[PDB]
């Protein structure tokens, strides 16, 4: 008989899960921008005399200079409701760093005992934090200045303070402002003992709903969830019925015979795997929307996870037909000898990623880490920033000729070798399987 | 007989339509640059400040920065008579931003009734933005200093006037000096309310003739579009005719009978088209350079696609001789295979937009759009800008190692998927087209 | 019987050229990186808030700011003796710019008749440029302050001074000093009457001889040009002999018949070629090193192109084998197809190109030019510089979304239909004509 | 019988090697990281309006700009103890540089007899450097202010002072921390004579054990060293025995017979080297970690290499398979061909380089010298930074037209003919090799 209506729900599915990811897209971006212009703000008012592009060069230098920077820091947080452009609140705090009753907590954190003495080449240390904290409470419109920062057994110093503010940007897209509070760290680093203190300025911000939240004239989304909800979960079901069929046949013609083994539709279990994964995303963003779970990373990763999957499916759909079929059929035969190449050019690649970090750690930036090599490389197989990574070399030829004779001669081979008989021999053996399904 | 009548004409047609585009190109160039030095004159005069290349992240941050900004604009339109290097003229507006008899418009924007106080939490606003504006009217050779921003409530704050200037370096091309007017607008935006007021300034010019334009000692660009017009008439009426001719064979042989269907010549379509795009734009240029109208996009547009139609053609000629012919019979025999493949590969590469876009929009600055995600991962493709994706990724490994880690399978299973699968596939089908011509 | 002594001539010559160009290139390396640095530590000089880097943005917008750069140049001028690290002597001029005993020559460059009234949309203006000049003599160790501009008729202002200084770097390579004279322009220009005057220092030097070199204790260089020219005309001579022997036998053979109409060796052709060049870039180099003749770019083209032509016979003396014979017949066969496909696909790429630059020019910094559209075409065939070219457009999404999307299609369809169809063309011919060769 | 004990150890050997590399290699980090802070923070104290990333363009421009320079890195010696963040002790110098009991040396070097005079094109000169020093003492808690540079003979000026530090980064990781001893030198060059004096500072560390280091609570790196040395002793002994019986055999076969003449097994050989730079370099390491040996460089390199050929023959397991084997005898196949073309490219290659150099050298900042010539050209036939050589020539178009014109046809000639030419027959070549396995 005619009976497509299998073949009508996933359809639906894909629509209706495409809508659901473009819709907490906008949201999750207009909260992103929110967030970032804030911390951007929180930046220029409170460390003293920085620039945009300046984050990971800003530092101090001096005793002068450090201190400046932590007085300017505290002075532009008492004078901020006079100041700033944002409408900031303050918490008078009562958590850990802060007593009861006050709003900036300024720490050192230096060694209990510590004698470092260079010109003896003589020292003592006890590898011991302590802590030592200067409340400050915010005039509802005192000692911060005395602080002595002990710079020989210094650690770091840090300044933490909270700021409540009102998210007036969901007044479009017609939603109910949000009430944000922002957990500000600036910290002052010295664990180098290097004679540069990098400063630093991050935020983690707490979103909460506002206690009267009265907008003049002011359901859809989570009905729209709870329809992804519903059709996700007739697909399982669906899928899981055609499984156990599936299995069922397999015992009976087992019952007979008295990659054969398996008999299973594999795009039944990509499609119960990415219902699986919507269900979840679904659940976890209606918690997110209703405010009792921030949780962003994980709710993204299983949504855009299953949109991915649930648009892989069209390619079992073009299947149905013949020449998408063989198209897809020749990838199929192709895969397998690809991937023992891949083994045998991974193991050159990983010696190659390991000789490169050991030798151009000390001179290369993009050489520092394992992972930066490895990203270093792939990107020279398909040909990408190869001249930034040889000046960069060539900036050093100077200084350790024998060094920078070995870079040319690992750049040279590693790429010759990759790109002129690694990426052939990949064309090679796919043209192979082209061929093989044509005959 | 002997009869190439035709195919000179289209040879002809080439010719005039290259000559006018690059007349069109070079004139609008010209135009083009002098607004743009304008424009960077403006900004450099008006904005307090400001420096080159600082143009996204050039903003204010604190309400005596705001107010200097916009008091130093102000200050610079009075003074710019005696200031400014560029002989400009006001104009003492009549519009609707400006009063009859005022030439700046100093205008906030903000909520008619806005009451924010996040201290408990609580807060009630009427979305509805209310507009104070103060004039200026400029001395020929007063209480704009006295104005109230309302910070909280504010919403943006604008700056209107105009400028009349006499563009010069027409007396270079030998052309008549043009009278521009610029509209300036200098925006303080406010709409994120984050703390961060991003400053802009852009302009808009309306070219007109000058009353009087009297130079010294001083009609072949109209002649010539006059020529052009005649020409693709011709080719037109000819191309026409033949598939009149065409249609009267295919019902004369289809009262025989008693893709086979379609039995017209494809290089007369594109001719058709082409010479309608050509005639359009001419008309539309000839208008524009009467100063009747500006609309500078569209006839720009009509023009470029005209001129490479026509430059499509000459593959239509080189189709006549035989080697010519069997290599772009390659290529028309392997487009069907590529569109084949093309769509099992798109369904594929928008699951991965989607999937990047909701999972790395809060995290890389390259995804934060549908838009300039397809662009990142288009350029991946074809082995451009992969080490700046990965370094963005890497310089936030420390927060999100989970986002961290999905970046990373996500780049590399996406980009070994496409370069090594995808592309190889498309050069196996190609040879495979090329194969099945030389048998 | 036995005689190579033709083909040894040619390695000596290959080896001679290649010493030769190696030497002039360094002393050639030598004498630009002292002219650089000179005109640098110039600019540093006599250019008012000169930063590095900033060369193409460096202008003036206000009245004042000219004033100031104006006469900053010229008192630092005036100061050069006192303040300046390099040992700069004056000239007391007596050329066309300079009067009979003055050193720098101030001049403006003004229209006769200018009379611009935007303000009544009328104006009058003699295009002719009047120069009125102010003569600065330099104290052996006075109304240049009183200098108007007249910024509504001005069209540029220039600053022409020299200065004598003795190249010192020639002590190393054991050369002697050279005697250099540097003419030094200083332009404020503005052509483009649009309140941007853009500031620039260009320097010509003429290098002579100095009239008592005398140091200490101190023709191999001759010697060796001379034996290059000697080996060169030996080759030249066998070379023509080569060909008039070919010749006469072609008309011998001719007699008998009673591309197969040539007989010549392409590569005697090539080896004349070469010759020639070597000896017209060494008779140049000798008179470049003897001081009577500037002339470097065209000697360095000829040495070059000749040196490169030289190592092209390389590959004749592997055709004498018989793998690298058939690995460059392949090559031989390929190349006519080669041709054939780079006609039809250049037809479309030009029109691409006239496309690109009649739209984008006015929106893309990469499409001002032909040239520079056509090198932006053809780096993204290449897969160079997209992202790049892809966020230019996106940085203007919101005005002219008209324009931005053409744009978004124009570019996708070139990037698509070139890379994914004419480089796989590509290598499907050059495949092919592989496996004719093996047949 | 069964013995796979000899294939165990080598798999043994490969983790050994790998951890030794890893450990040894965060332990360089961290060092790198230490040496490079303190020298970022040594620039930033002594170097007078220094900024980061403004290290090639530092320089002095006047002769005030010069003194105030010195005078500023003297005093900030002098004042180190107080200002500083880094704890730094002095050393009373008593080495070459330094009187006895001096820290910092100011020392000129200029000629013996200087006399430039530009102005009548007449000097004399001695060249010998004449070196005149003044001795700094610090206090530990008088002339150098009257320092004359006589520039017009001046070459250099350095500065040369030590300090001493205690890297307290090790105190994690639980190593002792080590006695520090940087060499600073400040180099002010006038080797060019042309007005402009670059500024650079210099360190060399010198690492060493401290006297008394007593670290409240605190051999297993060595031990596993010696673990590492007798793996890869007992792997070069197997290997050795195993060459032995092969040459046996050799001879034994030889006396029958009455490539091939080689029966030796490779992947021994390439065991036997690795095995000796293991050993070389873990003796090295020891000597490093007792601070007998700074010596890094080599090391590394030893240890890189070693590691790179043990990662090597994880391919020799896998051609125990068939899949596997076929894969890489494709690739054996392959070879000869690959090295007969890549001679014949190599020759138009290197003529090429010398021509770009020859031409390109005072125009281009990327063909400067022959090294960063190869290395353009190596990264334009992969598809790397194109548009920005175009670019760069472009910026010089309107002077030299010639030369614009003939680096336009040098790019699009080296490009096309390399890309579109010698890449596809990289391709060509491998696909024989793949079919040939195959047949």
């Amino acid at each position: 008989g005619r009976k497509p209506c299998k073949l009508m729900l996933q359809v639906v599915k894909i629509l209706v899960v495409t809508v659901q990811l473009i819709l907490f897209g906008l949201s999750n971006q207009l909260a992103v921008t929110f967030r970032e212009e804030n911390t951007i703000a929180f930046r220029h008012l409170f460390l003293l005399g920085y620039s945009d592009g300046a984050d990971d060069t800003f530092a101090a230098y001096t005793r002068e200079q450090l201190y400046q920077a932590i007085f300017h820091a505290v002075d532009q947080y008492l004078a901020l409701p006079d100041v700033s452009l944002g409408r900031y609140a303050y918490v008078r705090g009562g958590g850990d760093p802060w007593t009861n009753g006050s709003g900036l907590a300024l720490c050192q954190r230096y060694y209990h005992r510590g004698h470092v003495d260079p010109a003896n080449d003589t020292f003592d240390i006890d590898p011991m934090v302590v802590t030592d904290c200067i409340q400050v409470d915010p005039p509802e419109r005192s000692s911060y200045k005395n602080l002595t920062l002990k710079f020989h057994k210094l650690v770091n110093v840090t300044i933490h303070f909270r700021l409540k503010t009102i998210n007036l940007q969901s007044l479009i897209n017609n939603e109910i402002p949000d009430c944000y509070t922002f957990s500000v760290l600036i910290t002052f680093d010295n664990k180098a003992h290097s004679g540069r203190i990098p400063i630093s300025l991050e935020t983690q911000a707490h979103i909460q709903e506002c206690k009267h939240p009265s907008v003049f004239q002011h359901s859809f989304r989570l009905l729209f969830d709870v329809v992804v909800i519903l059709t996700c979960s007739l697909s399982f079901l669906l899928c899981a019925r055609s499984l156990l069929r599936g299995f069922l046949l397999q015992n009976e013609f087992v019952g007979f015979m008295w990659e054969r083994l398996e008999f299973v539709n594999g795009w039944y279990i990509l499609l119960v795997t990415s219902d699986v994964l919507t269900i979840s995303g679904t659940i976890m963003k209606i918690g997110i929307e209703a405010k009792n779970l921030a949780s962003y990373d994980v709710c993204s990763i299983l949504l855009g996870t299953s949109t991915l999957l649930v648009w892989v499916g069209v390619i079992r759909y073009l299947t149905f037909f013949h020449n998408y079929n063989i198209l897809i059929a020749t990838l199929r035969v192709a895969l397998p000898s690809v991937m023992r190449f891949c083994c045998c050019a991974g193991v050159i690649y990983l010696g190659y990623c390991f000789c490169g970090w050991i030798v151009l750690g000390p001179y290369h930036v993009k050489f520092r880490s394992l992972s930066m090599v490895s990203e270093c490389l792939f990107s020279l197989i398909n040909g990408d920033d190869m001249f930034v990574t040889f000046a960069a070399m060539q900036a050093q030829q100077g200084r350790s000729s024998l060094v920078w004779l070995f870079s040319q001669l690992y750049l040279y081979s590693f790429i010759s070798l990759f790109i002129y008989m690694v990426l052939s021999l990949f064309i090679a053996l796919i043209t192979g399987a082209y061929d093989t399904i044509k005959h």
